[PDB]
């Protein structure tokens, strides 16, 4: 069955998709011999949610429902993950992902229609449980960088275009979980009641979307689950991983009227801990990281839903070319591994990076 009442994890088994699998298979293998190759081989078979980064990418989440069905037909369980991420001026506190919609060239609409095709598909694909992380770095970018000229005038347009995503979107076959940034975000003392009160007033806004289950930590970041260390650059805070996090902000969300929300964490960087950054809000294709936690819905947490693998490991934060475009300062730092591609682009190295540094390991 595609519906659900609770964790949409439970009873299906996430789908590892075709994209990532061909990225794996063809950019990343045939420069691997021996042990590496065959850990690379597994890694590809290890699901991660697919981004629908462009409206473009739409046809690819058609095709992955496609090939679920089929797999669901002979007998499979299996469901579809994906990341709706293409606010118009979306990513607006960096300049490495920036997007193809702008708030100026009619942004609003086009998003819109964006989110159309996305409730299209999943109406066609109404037989295959979709769990959905929706808008990775908005909502977290109202909280702490309004002080963005970028972000101040996009604010209107993202909480217009989220409302319009969690309401067009919410459908039987649909879990949704709203970005919510990491503990070394959102998890700052002074951030957290701001933060709760935006993912509630949203949440309340869209009318209580029965299928916005609650919020994806770690996307795209590097936090360990529940490590028992504090590492030396989250400063002595209490929210030192997503533990915390998820517990800190799972009580404020309820406060605020958003009552049973749960939550997923990315892990799938974030398996050699300490990091190499140097200062936590280093994010830009951080060096000394490792594949993490394998997604699994058995968490032994009463808040989190699932592990999951949201940002595809190999696949780049930012370029490093300050004379390329789309450069972002943060790509260039010392703890950011040389020299980057574009955003979303296959980074070799740093595929490796991740493989030497699994935890669990492949090798
Ligand atoms: C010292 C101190 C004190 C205090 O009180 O508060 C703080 C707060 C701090 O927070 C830091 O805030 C910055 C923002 O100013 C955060 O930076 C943001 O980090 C996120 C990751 O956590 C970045 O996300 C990137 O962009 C997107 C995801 O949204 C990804 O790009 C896409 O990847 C897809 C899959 O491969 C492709 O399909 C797509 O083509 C591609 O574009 C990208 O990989 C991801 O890295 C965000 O850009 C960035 O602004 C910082 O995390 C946080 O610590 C710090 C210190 C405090
Ligand atoms: C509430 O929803 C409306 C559309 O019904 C939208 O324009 C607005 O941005 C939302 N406000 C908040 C605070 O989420
Ligand atoms: C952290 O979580 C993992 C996965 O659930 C578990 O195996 C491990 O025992 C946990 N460690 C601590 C200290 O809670
Ligand atoms: C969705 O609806 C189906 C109906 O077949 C139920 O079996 C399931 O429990 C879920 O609520
Ligand atoms: C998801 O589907 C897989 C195979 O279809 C199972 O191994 C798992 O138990 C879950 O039903
Ligand atoms: C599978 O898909 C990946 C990602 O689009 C390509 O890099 C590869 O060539 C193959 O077509
Ligand atoms: C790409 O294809 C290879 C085989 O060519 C697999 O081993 C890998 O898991 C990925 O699907
Ligand atoms: C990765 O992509 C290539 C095409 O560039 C395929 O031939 C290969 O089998 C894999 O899917
Ligand atoms: C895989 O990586 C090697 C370097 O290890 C390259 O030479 C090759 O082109 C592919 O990117
Ligand atoms: C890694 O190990 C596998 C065994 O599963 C081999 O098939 C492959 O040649 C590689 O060395």
């Amino acid at each position: 069955t595609a519906t659900y009442s609770g964790n949409p994890f439970v009873g299906v088994t996430p789908w590892a998709n075709a994209y990532y699998a061909s990225e794996v298979s063809s950019l990343a293998i045939p420069s691997l011999t021996g042990a590496m190759a065959t850990a690379a081989a597994a890694v590809a078979k290890v699901p991660s949610f697919m981004w629908l980064d462009t409206l473009d990418k739409t046809p690819l989440m058609e095709q992955t429902l496609a090939d679920i069905r089929t797999a669901n037909k002979n007998g499979g369980n299996y469901a579809g993950q994906f990341v709706v991420y293409d606010l118009p001026d979306r990513d607006c506190a960096a300049l490495a992902s920036n997007g193809e919609y702008s708030i100026a060239d009619g942004g609003v609409a086009k998003y819109k229609n964006y989110i159309d095709t996305i409730r299209q598909i999943v109406v066609e694909y109404s037989d295959i449980r979709t769990l959905l992380v929706i808008e990775p770095a908005s909502l977290a970018n109202l909280v702490t960088n309004l002080g963005t000229p970028k972000c101040a005038n996009a604010q209107s347009a993202y909480l217009e275009c989220i409302n319009y995503a969690v309401t067009q979107l919410n459908l039987p076959n649909v879990a949704m979980y709203l970005d919510a940034g990491h503990a070394g975000w959102l998890g700052w003392p002074a951030n957290q009641d701001p933060a709760a009160q935006l993912f509630a007033n949203v949440y309340k806004n869209a009318s209580s979307p029965r299928a916005l289950r609650g919020l994806a930590t770690n996307v795209a970041n590097y936090n360990g689950w529940n490590i028992t260390s504090p590492p030396s650059y989250t400063q002595g805070n209490a929210v030192y991983n997503e533990k915390l996090y998820i517990h800190a902000i799972g009580p404020l969300l309820a406060n605020h009227g958003w009552s049973n929300a749960f939550f997923i964490t990315d892990q799938g960087r974030s398996g050699k801990q300490p990091t190499g950054q140097q200062q936590w809000g280093d994010w830009c294709n951080v060096i000394g990281t490792g594949f993490g936690i394998r997604p699994s819905a058995n968490t032994g947490d009463s808040l989190l839903d699932s592990f999951v693998w949201v940002k595809p490991g190999g696949e780049c934060d930012g370029t490093s070319d300050s004379s390329a475009p789309r450069f972002d300062s943060h790509c260039a730092l010392p703890d950011a591994l040389q020299p980057a591609p574009q955003a979303g682009a296959w980074f070799q190295a740093y595929f490796v990076q991740l493989l030497t540094n699994a935890n669990p390991s492949f090798l």
